[PDB]
């Protein structure tokens, strides 16, 4: 089927259905991946090379997006996002109350991945 699990980084058409790569940088290659190679010019970067047609699924991060990003210096970094949210992403493992705003919510997961895109 699909060649990914999900995807943080899908570069899709906007077209039905969507044609699809995945971006993602992976460290060793899926059972579920044809192909696996450099990319961006970069022989270190490697990725998942598959073209798909279809959607793309969901993402593999712990938030849609995140305006307080707090990351670590790696590249890949390991993150965590502060936003208060309504509703924490389903792919959030640890999802608790916010003490200042108690209709929000803070996702408190780390996770180690591309920096998440701001959401505003």
């Amino acid at each position: 089927k699909r060649p990914w699990k999900c995807c943080d980084e899908a570069v899709c058409t906007r077209s039905i259905p969507p044609i699809c790569t995945c971006m993602d940088e992976v460290f060793e290659c899926p059972k579920t991946c044809k192909s696996c190679g450099p990319s961006m010019g970069d022989p270190s970067r490697r990725i998942c090379q598959d073209q798909y047609v279809g959607d793309p699924g969901p993402i593999c991060r712990p938030w849609e997006c995140c305006d307080k990003a707090i990351c670590t210096r790696s590249n890949p970094p390991t993150c965590r996002c502060v936003d208060e949210v309504k509703k924490c992403a389903p792919t959030c493992k640890t999802c608790l109350p916010s003490r200042s705003r108690p209709s929000r919510r803070v996702c408190i997961d780390s996770y180690f991945g591309p920096v998440p895109p701001r959401c505003t």
